[PDB]
């Protein structure tokens, strides 16, 4: 992953998002509802201390569970660290704050999402996502329709 | 980790266990209630197809959440694979089935537990655990008293 957002204003990513598309380096990271990186972003909550709280939905044990994870700020503004078994980095590739945000989670092993502010298919944003991923070795890509985007876990 | 159980009968590990002691390669894997490997085993559920279901408690977002994870069998009987972002292996080091079980989760980065069948301090089992870990680079060790062992998340 050699694409970060220059000048990222993390405060400006706050609020509602929709996981419009996801991709990952390994099919098994996204293939099933229960797959480990099949997570649906609900809301980004930057903290005063500049960390990024992520609210998301994950299908776990047959139910659509709300989750909250804190990605801790690093010296690089577009890079955040999740404390888990592996060293797990969240990268903001690109965002206009108002329509779309591209972000990846890595560690090598990678998942990236195209987040949008509305439950609409944003071709422009999907173009920027496909662009960024041409640079990356992805073997599964999913996308969701507006009906799915208004449902718990995109059912 | 160069200690597996020779001759492991995975069916025989079924039932109740108590996470009497835990250790990990990195302090931050176990330090807080919310730490990523601070998990309390409730029950091991081997499947007919020889996989290992693990029921456990984890303190997440200030609540003691029940979790169920499936560690898939490999060609090695004392080694099981969890599908997650990293390649994550569960190793059965040693067990008498009736009193104690030692198991580790690795990937390098490691957490090991001394499981017991009863909410009792088993010095013999804690000796076998310390033995096995002398072989391993651990920087945090926790242990719980019988009162803690009878509580949700060992509070």
């Amino acid at each position: 992953v050699t694409q970060t957002m220059k000048g990222l204003d993390i405060q400006k990513v706050a609020g509602t998002w929709y996981s419009l598309a996801m991709a990952a380096s390994d099919i098994s990271l996204l293939d099933a509802q229960s797959a480990p990186l099949r997570v649906y972003v609900e809301e980004l909550k930057p903290t005063p201390e500049g960390d990024l709280e992520i609210l998301l939905q994950k299908w776990e044990n047959g139910e659509c569970a709300q989750k909250k994870i804190i990605a801790e700020k690093t010296k690089i503004p577009a890079v955040f660290k999740i404390d888990a078994l592996n060293e797990n980095k969240v990268l903001v590739l690109d965002t206009d704050y108002k329509k779309y945000l591209l972000l990846c989670m890595e560690n090598q092993s990678l998942a990236c999402q195209c987040l949008v502010r509305t439950p609409e298919v944003d071709d422009e944003a999907l173009e920027k996502f496909d662009k960024a991923l041409k640079a990356l070795p992805m073997h599964i890509r999913l996308s969701f329709n507006p009906t799915q985007l208004e449902e718990q876990c995109h059912i």
